[PDB]
């Protein structure tokens, strides 16, 4: 009924009990990923998430409350239950608040905050603590390609050698330029027809993505999906647009060697 994984989030760092202490009340933080026991989280059918035999616990259920480790039997029941939405949030059901890394740096302390679907609120429960590196193949079997910081992404004929067709799929639900991992696929607004470009990763809702079961790449805040504009590759414009199920919005990842 239980299984154990790392939890990877902002900038590819992991959820870590600060300094390996199991004392009740010790904050959770970001720290570079590893196998140490204070980064190994056991998910149970009672919706608890445990490390070193203690529970991930909201120290209060307010916006900005700290998340800590605490004895499972003595903590408040409402403070120790968590769900894991398919879009990569980690949510406390009682409060509706979500796990958030307010800064990218190692040693950032994790907080419960209002859900704004930010990349700083995206997490991946996994034993692979390295980003997955893949092509993203879409309309007409062409590949998504980055064309540098501040420019639009667009489709091109796939080629195994193009580094600008290689994407690092990070645990915080960002899609990064593999050769330049400080750069993020970013929608330039939350409205239909806004352009998708590459920008410096900043933890924003504009930089968070979800690969859903219909082949779409969804931006949770806008609700809108990746779309090759007007089904016209020659425009060299990828936008966000409502999900239509059409070929111009279908994508798959293909892992690279
Ligand atoms: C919940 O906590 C959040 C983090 O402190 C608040 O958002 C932050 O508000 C600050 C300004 O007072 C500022 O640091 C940031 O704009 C913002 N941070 C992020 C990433 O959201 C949030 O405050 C609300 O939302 C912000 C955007 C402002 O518009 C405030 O006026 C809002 O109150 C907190 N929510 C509540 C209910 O206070
Ligand atoms: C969580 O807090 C519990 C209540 O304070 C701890 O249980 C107590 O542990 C004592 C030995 O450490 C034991 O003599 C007490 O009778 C017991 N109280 C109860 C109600 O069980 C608990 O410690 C764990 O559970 C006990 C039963 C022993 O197996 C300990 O070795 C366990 O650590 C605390 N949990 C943790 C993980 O610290
Ligand atoms: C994606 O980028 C990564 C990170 O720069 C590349 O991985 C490095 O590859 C070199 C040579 O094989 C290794 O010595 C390093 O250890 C790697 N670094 C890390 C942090 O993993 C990788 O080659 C790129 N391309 C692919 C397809 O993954
Ligand atoms: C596609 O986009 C290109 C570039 O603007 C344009 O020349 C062409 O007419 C567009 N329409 C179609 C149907 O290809």
């Amino acid at each position: 009924t239980s299984f154990t994984r790392n939890i990877v989030g902002r900038d590819g760092l992991c959820v870590d009990v600060r300094n390996g202490y199991d004392t009740d009340g010790t904050p959770l933080q970001l720290w570079p990923c590893g196998t140490q026991r204070n980064q190994r989280w056991t998910f149970d059918s009672d919706d608890t998430i445990r490390s070193m035999g203690k529970c991930m616990t909201a120290n209060g259920l307010n916006n900005g409350s700290n998340i800590v480790i605490f004895n499972c039997s003595t903590a408040a029941e409402n403070a120790i239950k968590w769900e894991v939405p398919i879009d990569g949030s980690i949510i406390n059901p009682s409060s509706g608040l979500v796990m958030t890394a307010p800064r990218a740096a190692s040693r950032t302390i994790l907080l419960l905050e209002d859900n704004i679907y930010a990349a700083s609120q995206g997490w991946t429960v996994t034993n692979n603590v390295k980003p997955i590196v893949a092509s993203i193949v879409g309309y007409k079997e062409m590949c998504l390609q980055s064309n540098g910081e501040n420019n639009g992404v667009w489709m091109e004929d796939c080629e195994a050698t193009s580094l600008q067709q290689q994407w690092a799929l990070y645990g915080d639900r960002t899609i990064r330029v593999n050769s330049t991992r400080g750069l993020c696929v970013t929608t330039n607004g939350y409205n239909s027809k806004d352009l998708i470009i590459i920008l410096k990763c900043q933890g924003l809702p504009s930089q968070r993505w979800f690969f859903n079961s219909d082949g779409a790449i969804v931006n949770p805040k806008s609700r809108l999906v990746m779309d090759v504009r007007a089904s016209n590759v020659s425009l060299r414009e990828i936008i966000i647009f409502p999900a239509t199920g059409n070929p111009n919005q279908q994508w798959v990842t293909q892992v690279l060697p």
